DNA sequence: CCTGTGACAAATTGCCCTCAG
DNA sequence: CTGAGGGCAATTTGTCACAGGT
């Protein structure tokens, strides 16, 4: 079964945000949004031990990789749509004691994690957990707006929109790069990594590639 | 314009080791 | 013991020249 993993919910503002976090980050982002979806003022609490365990690290690993993405959340901004710009943190995390750290999520950021009444993503924690590039992380979620209660689904997305979102590296504007170091690599680990088994066509217009029209079932059938 | 691939650079990986308390 | 450190080599991601229209 997966029903013993975290239900990970998020709106799909967050799953379509434009934004740039490590793996590390995101991994941290999904335990925020299960704590804020929780109960809110944005102060969350990671503990290095619990950290570790859901994640397969050791101790040492483990605060090496919330040490160091903690750190590196300072100025980076998430854009939402459907523009508007907030810092995820307002303040420097600490650690009040040994294993544990602190952390101020921008309050204003709190309805954007909830969203409406039926427009948000959900996936068990473990489907995303073995994922290592954070771009097949925003492909899962976005895949999974689109999954329905069988695990599967269709979906048209936007190569542009893709970029823009996704805030994929500029050399991936070159169609080429874009297939071998983004696309190939975000589905291959997702049919490697998650319950999900997922295809793909490109879709043409003239010359140009314009979207990627993606398809998946869940492997439990 | 478009494609894929080789080559190289930068980032990131799981590991390793030490040591404070 | 955990976890806060500093460190590593191998691997992956990010970039671009070049060759050719598959
Ligand atoms: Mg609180
Ligand atoms: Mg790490
Ligand atoms: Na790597």
């Amino acid at each position: 079964k997966r029903k013993n993993s975290p239900r990970i919910v998020q709106s799909n503002d967050l799953t379509e945000a434009a934004y740039s976090l490590s793996r590390d980050q995101k991994r941290m982002l999904y335990l925020f949004v299960d704590q804020i979806r929780k109960s809110h003022d944005g102060i969350c609490e990671i503990h290095v031990a619990k950290y570790a365990e859901i994640f397969g690290l050791t101790s040492a690993e483990a605060s090496k990789d919330i040490r160091q993405a903690l750190k590196s959340f300072a100025g980076k901004e998430v854009v939402f749509y459907r523009y508007e710009s907030f810092p995820w943190f307002i303040k420097p995390a600490h650690s009040p004691s040994r294993g544990l750290y602190s952390v101020h999520i921008n309050p204003y950021l709190i309805p954007f994690f909830i969203g409406l009444q039926n427009r948000f993503t959900q996936f068990r924690l473990s489907e995303t957990k073995e994922i290592t590039n954070p771009y097949a992380m925003r492909l899962y979620e976005s895949l999974c707006q689109y999954r329905k209660p069988d695990g599967s689904g269709i979906v048209s997305l936007k190569i542009d929109w893709i970029i823009e979102r996704y805030q994929l590296p500029q050399s991936y504007q070159r169609m080429p790069d874009f297939r071998r170091r983004f696309l190939q690599v975000c589905v291959n680990e997702i049919n490697s990594r998650t319950p999900m088994r997922l295809s793909y066509i490109e879709k043409k217009k003239g010359r140009q590639t314009t979207h990627i029209v993606f398809s998946f079932r869940d492997i439990t059938s």
